[PDB]
């Protein structure tokens, strides 16, 4: 009791009704402005609003292109792609790819996922569409932006329960790849998710041409100079979570932090942060997931991090979000490179705040000579230099123990005490805080 049906005006009807099992047959569906409008057979966004409840999708072999252009076809109003309302309801293996570079009127969201008990799994995505795109965050990323931005995010995780699972999210697009905004155990699970890097001296290279960065003579939100030196993802966040937001149960209008979020086995590459869950509430778990060339590899605030890798090219693999961080519990393997070093961070990793559990492994001999793991001190983080984003650098640390099983060196800063450190080597660890222990073991 299958159906199956063969456009996309065809399928639309099947996403108000209930317990229903369909497939879309297997063809390439084009979604243009012409198909947007009062005639035409997208008359309101979202495009595809899943409305019914206990219903399955199958869209193997399917690929549906949507051109960036629909992004403006809806006025000053948000625009997303495909939303979930409705529970309990499986999507599987639809390939979807935005088709040009024009960006939002106002912003927008490739999937959206509220209601409860909904799984996406099999999915192949490819974001486009943005403003601006080639900077990160650097002009801005919230209000007060040196140049206003129309972002395009992936995935939208919100609801109860909801999943993500097996999908392969590729973005070219400034915005989040996957990110939660009030969602209550949200899963993420097995997934690929991947964003392009490109470094401040490039940016910089744009002096002269009358580029929007050129136009503001690169001064970024942080209220300095771009400054040379640092790769940045063209992305957001890898997985993010918020500590607030909007969703949508059974009509009812909710207002809540993401809690509980679990993230399983899941590769992020080329994004600003590869996982970030230190705002959501509740149990954040993390295992089994490689990070490969992000600005900063694991930031979960508090909670645990086991079985997990990163490289370390172009940011510390580990940071504390606050000064106020409190039980971050992590096992992270440090990663052979996966391209040159091009981390002007000057840390593999930045420890604050107290009683953390850290463990450090890795097999790297060659340690390129601006690196070392970091209890308090003064960061050169890219957004927090001269002062800027103040509660995010120069923090104290106490009550941690750390386990450097690598050959990375430690500096323990003068804001640090009742640090326990168990190390590989003890000579090239720089104790300058209070009632510090260094204990070397043996591998």
């Amino acid at each position: 009791q299958t159906t199956t049906v063969y456009s996309l005006e065809d399928l639309l009807p099947y996403l108000k009704q209930d317990n229903v099992d369909v497939k879309l047959a297997p063809g390439t569906y084009n979604v243009n402005g012409f198909d947007v409008g009062e005639d035409r057979l997208f008359s309101t966004t979202p495009l595809f609003l899943f409305e019914g409840s206990n219903s399955t999708y199958d869209f193997t072999d399917v690929k549906l292109n949507i051109n960036t252009v629909v992004l403006t076809k809806f006025g000053n109003n948000e625009v997303n792609e495909i939303q979930i309302l409705g529970n309990n309801n499986v999507l599987k293996n639809l390939k979807l790819e935005d088709i040009g570079t024009t960006a939002p009127s106002n912003r927008a969201q490739s999937i959206v996922i509220d209601g409860r008990d909904n799984r996406i799994e099999g999915f192949h995505l490819t974001i486009r569409g943005s403003y601006p795109y080639g900077y990160g965050d650097a002009f801005g990323a919230g209000g007060g932006s040196v140049i206003n931005h129309r972002k395009h995010s992936g995935v939208l995780i919100r609801g109860l329960r909801n999943h993500l699972k097996d999908c392969t999210i590729i973005s070219r697009s400034y915005g989040h790849i996957v990110f939660m905004q009030a969602a209550s155990y949200p899963t993420v699970e097995g997934c690929y998710i991947e964003g392009e890097m490109r470094s401040t001296d490039d940016m910089l290279a744009e002096e002269g041409t009358g580029s929007p960065a050129d136009k503001v003579d690169f001064m970024t939100v942080w209220g300095y100079k771009l400054p040379a030196g640092y790769m940045m993802s063209l992305q957001e966040g890898g997985i993010r979570a918020y500590n607030a937001g909007t969703t949508y149960i059974d009509g009812v209008e909710i207002q809540r932090a993401t809690d509980n979020p679990t993230v399983l086995n899941c590769t992020i590459k080329n994004a600003r942060t590869g996982v970030t869950l230190a705002h959501a509430n509740g149990t954040k778990y993390v295992e089994g997931c490689t990070v490969l060339g992000c600005e900063n590899g694991y930031s979960i605030g508090s909670g645990t991090v086991v079985n997990c890798g990163a490289d370390a090219i172009y940011g510390p693999v580990f940071k504390n979000t606050y000064g106020s961080d409190k039980g971050y519990n992590a096992d992270i393997t440090i990663l052979p490179p996966s391209d040159a070093y091009y981390n002007g961070h000057d840390a593999v990793a930045y420890i604050g705040g107290s009683n953390h559990n850290l463990t450090f492994r890795s097999e790297i001999t060659e340690i390129p000579s601006n690196l070392k793991i970091m209890v308090s001190g003064d960061l050169q983080g890219l957004r927090v230099l001269h002062g800027s984003n103040p509660s995010q650098n120069n923090f104290a640390g106490t009550n941690i123990v750390l386990r450097n099983l690598t050959n990375f060196p430690v500096d323990l800063h003068s804001d640090s005490s009742n640090i326990t450190v168990t190390s590989c080597d003890t000579d090239n660890i720089t104790d300058n805080g209070t009632n510090n222990s260094i204990e070397a073991i043996d591998c």
